[PDB]
């Protein structure tokens, strides 16, 4: 495994932003219920999941328990910085996966219950 992502970054200014809070209070947290959402509430264990490839294929991985603390951390700039991350986290799961598995079933399902989400923000 590598080292999952940072969550914390001192020479990274931080920002807090209404459009930030509602992503933490509303949209991950909601996300987070989902009975789909298991699968991405952590960083990918290649060696517990005996994925050896996985991180031979993602080189850029995400997940909703980093974006958390990243929430949790004031460690964005902005709403879109974190809607970034989790569409990183969708397009590495159609990318490590192929259509119709029951993973990208998954976050087909909670990618639309994002978007759902975040069409709208607080101003
Ligand atoms: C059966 C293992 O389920 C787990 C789980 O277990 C604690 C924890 C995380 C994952 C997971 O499953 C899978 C897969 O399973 C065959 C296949 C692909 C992917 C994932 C996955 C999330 N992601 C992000 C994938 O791209």
């Amino acid at each position: 495994n590598p080292p999952p992502p940072e969550t914390s970054n001192p020479n990274k200014p931080k920002r807090q932003t209404n459009q930030l809070q509602y992503l933490l209070r509303v949209v991950l947290k909601t996300l987070w219920k989902h009975q789909f959402a298991w699968p991405f509430q952590q960083p990918v264990d290649a060696v517990k999941l005996n994925l050896p490839d996985y991180y031979k294929i993602i080189k850029t991985p995400m997940d909703m328990g980093t974006i958390k603390k990243r929430l949790e951390n004031n460690y964005y700039w902005n709403a879109q910085e974190c809607i970034q991350d989790f569409n990183t986290m969708f397009t590495n799961c159609y990318i490590y996966n192929k259509p119709g598995d029951d993973i990208v079933l998954m976050a087909e399902a909670l990618e639309k219950l994002f978007l759902q989400k975040i069409n709208e923000l607080p101003t």
